[PDB]
């Protein structure tokens, strides 16, 4: 049996761009965790309380998500390497503009797992592939999810009163389209 | 065993300075009670009903806190003197105006009891700066909670009605960020 | 009423050390939470399966507290600064050495909440040392809990069926001295 | 409608080579099945009840993932080809070397799946990359799962002591990281 970079058995090797590649995604992803952290206190300083309460739940689940890429490399045998986080936003003019940017992260985060699954197809690697599928679907539907809350926050135009309405629903768990 | 100038066994003597300092903060929160109960009629009297309760709550908990410091003045075996309570403040000319003056009288009340804790600290008394200490960490939520109202208020830009939904969520209890 | 430099209303303006002071400590607390999650993936690369489960469960709760934090400067009406996050430790040489860091990361906090607590008598800024109190008491646990944790390991000496033992115990959630 | 070669209505053709990779990966599982009753027998005769314990619900399990393929084969409409079944491994020097076995044999079933799956794909055969990838994600936990016992067995570095607490482990079901 032979023994992995992180020092257990080894079941599969993994191209080293493809550890690379990995390992770099789990960045995206904690820093989207902290961009989150950012924009739940932008909402908070605004008392946007609904918003605060969604992207702080929002923050903790994107790091969950990176955690989990983590614990594959792990069950893979493959040495993690955390990096530099860097500071995330913590600007914008208005709250669809900080909802454009968290709709736009949430798509260049599933653009940096289809990266990654391209380069596990090339590799051949099939336990990536199909360790990606369910977070391509989670992507989707958090996509899908991010659409509706900035074209819900567009449509209230700048408007206080419709925002309060929409921030209410946040504060209640009312996030998708039903 | 001594006798303490309200006649109970004294544990330890304070400082007339400090026992004055004490007697003024009380009439400070009663004084802020009475004021809760005034701004509880001018939203009743608009119909802004969960306003009211609001600060209907608002004025009894005051009454409870000043309650709390001649219970204290018994607990160091010290005189309380009940003080003339001014009229409140009752008239004003819109309900961010109103939030304004419920956000500063709260910093008010803070300032009182830190001017309170400062006399202490000089004395030493160690039993009053302890007894204070959850008082300001109250005081801490409470201006963290008005600072929310005021901003939420002022946010409505007094649209009738924003202000309509801002009054529901009094009524519901939802009076702070989540 | 005064703005803060958040935009929220302003009970008490703060000194800009003692902020500098707090979004630095943020950022140790995020720095902490960090190497708990690298002690994680560590203890999990060599089978430690208690372990693993108790630094998984450290991480969560550092940032939590490095969240706790950035709801107090909200509540202060003051700008939160998320700053960059340099990369963990990832490597030690036994459990015990690892431990070890554990510990004076603990300690480390610690120091830098009482350098932040000083500055904050100096200022005389009552409300922080108040919400610094229980963070302390805190902080003393934890000591305590990492001093048991790297003193039992210690006494394990480095034989693997101590380690298995302790690793067990940790697995179960004791994690304390009873 | 057209009958398929085990006289079911077809839905879709199957290429020969990949019906007779299917039929032999059968083997490969129902082959690992049996080694694992020997590995079960073997730990009982060194009264390691625990292993004893686990290698006999995993030979159960290998069996069930063998007999899912059969059904595939059916839902295909596709014959079945039970083949000979050679006799298992039934010799080990060390329970170390045992787990050894254990865990390349789980990755050898990895690889013979993803023979198949690399067959399918050149086939465009979807239902059958489809059908399988479930299968690879369960074969990455067992990779992760035999990784984790055969190092927490290596770690014990035969020491008696330590292979009870671990053997005690598996009698209580604490077979994974956890």
């Amino acid at each position: 049996v032979a023994q992995g970079p992180n020092g257990r058995a080894l079941a599969e090797s993994m191209n080293p761009d493809l550890l690379s590649a990995i390992q770099q995604h789990i960045s995206i992803e904690r820093y989207a965790s902290v961009t989150f952290l950012a924009m739940s206190i932008w909402c908070a300083e605004r008392e946007l309380a609904g918003f605060y309460q969604f992207f702080d739940g929002e923050a903790k689940d994107e790091q969950s998500h990176a955690v989990h890429f983590t614990q594959y490399l792990i069950a893979r045998s493959q040495s993690n390497d955390l990096q530099t986080l860097d500071a995330p936003r913590q600007n914008w003019d208005s709250l669809a503009s900080l909802m454009a940017t968290a709709f736009q992260m949430e798509a260049d985060t599933t653009s940096s797992i289809q990266s990654v699954y391209a380069l596990a197809e090339r590799n051949s690697d099939t336990r990536t592939t199909v360790f990606l599928d369910p977070l391509i679907e989670a992507q989707i539907q958090s996509e899908d999810q991010f659409a509706y809350l900035l074209g819900r926050v567009k449509f209230a135009n700048g408007d206080p009163t419709a925002l309060l309405v929409i921030d209410n629903e946040l504060r209640a768990g009312q996030t998708q389209r039903g």
